[PDB]
């Protein structure tokens, strides 16, 4: 548990100061993304996850993991792979699968 959690506080301090992790600071805000509301029905991103994991949210590192896939996931369901958002997806994405597997 308490091994659990402190990994998703290096891993999650980690992506934020990434550089590739500029498009995932923040929420999509659907009022200037035309069509995200449409096609990402279930949104996430950095700072929701610190949100929840600040609250002790997270019972246990898989769902952690769970909201970050998501993350990456509406990434390429909504981004071309060689728009910018996209290539810097493929980057935190691969950022955390090698990160996610030096421990576990
Ligand atoms: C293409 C829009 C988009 C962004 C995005 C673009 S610019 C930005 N910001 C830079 C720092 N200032 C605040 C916001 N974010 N991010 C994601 C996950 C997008 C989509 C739809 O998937
Ligand atoms: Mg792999």
């Amino acid at each position: 548990m308490h091994s659990d959690l402190t990994f998703c506080e290096i891993i999650l301090m980690e992506m934020e100061s990434h550089d590739a992790a500029w498009p995932f600071l923040e929420p999509v805000n659907p009022r200037l993304v035309s069509g995200y509301r449409r096609i990402i029905k279930n949104p996430m991103d950095f700072s929701t996850m610190r949100h929840r994991l600040s609250r002790g949210g997270y019972t246990s590192s898989e769902e952690f993991a769970a909201d970050a896939l998501l993350v990456f996931d509406n990434c390429q369901t909504f981004n071309e792979d060689d728009s910018e958002v996209g290539k810097a997806g493929h980057i935190m994405r691969r950022f955390f699968e090698s990160r996610w597997e030096e421990f576990y």
